[PDB]
């Protein structure tokens, strides 16, 4: 389930990381306009450069301890908090994050593994959810 998918994605971290966000960035090209040192490279391209791995394996470490502390799939309201007040997501909204785990969903259905796909859907509308109260546009 939830719980040992934490468990299955903490394991090799900075792989799915990586996956997933070539996955969301591609299934959402206008995404990269909150990346532009990533516009413009392959995923191969993207693979070299140090703070692809570096960020990407950083926010899905966040994301996996916003996970983990969740009831049910659903996410601290101060969790949520974090996520708005930080600096490097001033920008956004939260149409940037349902997308990105519309992507990781999707991820996780192609995957050859039995991750728990509908707990997943449910924790990303539940964050946005959560985005949203704690005053996201
Ligand atoms: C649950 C979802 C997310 C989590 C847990 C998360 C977490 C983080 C973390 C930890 C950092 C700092 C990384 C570092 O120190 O190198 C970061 C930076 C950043 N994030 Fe997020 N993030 C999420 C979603 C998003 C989304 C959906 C976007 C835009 C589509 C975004 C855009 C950015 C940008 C622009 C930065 C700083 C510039 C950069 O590092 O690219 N984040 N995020
Ligand atoms: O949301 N993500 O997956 C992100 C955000 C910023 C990054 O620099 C990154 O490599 C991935």
């Amino acid at each position: 389930g939830f719980k040992q998918d934490i468990a299955t994605l903490r394991g090799d971290l900075r792989t799915y990381a990586q996956d997933i966000f070539l996955a969301f960035l591609n299934k959402y090209p206008d995404e990269k306009r909150n990346f532009k040192n990533y516009v413009g490279k392959s995923d191969q391209e993207l693979k070299s450069m140090a703070k692809f791995g570096d960020h990407t394996e950083k926010v899905f470490n966040l994301m996996m301890e916003v996970a983990d502390r969740a009831t049910d799939c659903v996410p601290l309201a101060s969790d949520a908090s974090t996520l708005v007040q930080m600096k490097q997501h001033s920008g956004l909204t939260t149409g940037n994050f349902e997308k990105l785990f519309v992507a990781l969903v999707e991820y996780m259905r192609a995957s050859g593994q039995s991750f728990d796909s509908q707990s997943w859907d449910r924790f990303g509308k539940n964050l946005v959810s959560a985005l949203s109260s704690a005053g996201m546009k």
